[PDB]
């Protein structure tokens, strides 16, 4: 492999209790720290109704501080619309000037429900390996989590998995 560009995608919307969002976070910064000091190099965008880049591939180089990153993040609370959000990552986030790295592979981490309040087509993200993390308690059936596959890379289940053990992102890691 080599230096990656990874960006989460996490769902700031109003389905998620104040405990759920806090563990969204707490899962970022964890991901990140388990990634320290590696070819990674990070940006989060927090998405519901409207996306918000809490920080971008340039800020991270620079502070490296997970849990400093994410402080000033602020529930948004209000629709979800997943759609528009991964088109905003691919032609708004993984931007040189941001950071991003043009030899870098971009992967990017969506954080979320999978009911999306939005439609349309992700055909920007194409080319941008795509995890989908399932947070509350609706995927406990491998049926359920049906709904996450149109988001994420091909094949499903290499791309898809919970928040609780995140089975899909312990290869990132080794």
């Amino acid at each position: 492999m080599g230096n990656v560009d990874l960006v989460f995608l996490f769902d700031g919307s109003m389905s998620l209790q104040p405990d759920e969002f806090q563990k969204i976070l707490d899962f970022m910064k964890d991901v990140m720290k388990k990634l320290s000091n590696t070819s990674y190099q990070f940006a989060a965008v927090q998405f519901s109704t409207s996306y918000k880049t809490e920080f971008d591939f340039s800020d991270y180089v620079k502070r490296k501080d997970p849990d400093a990153l994410l402080k000033h993040v602020k529930h948004m609370l209000l629709l979800t619309n997943t759609f528009g959000a991964i088109n905003y990552v691919a032609t708004e986030v993984f931007r040189e000037e941001l950071g991003a790295r043009p030899d870098a592979t971009k992967v990017l981490i969506i954080i979320t429900d999978g009911e999306a309040t939005d439609s349309g087509n992700i055909d920007a993200a194409k080319d941008i390996i795509r995890y989908i993390i399932g947070i509350g308690k609706h995927f406990q059936t491998k049926e359920s989590q049906e709904t996450l596959h149109k988001f994420a890379s091909k094949p499903a289940s290499e791309f898809v998995c919970i928040l609780d053990t995140f089975e899909c992102l312990k290869d990132l890691f080794t």
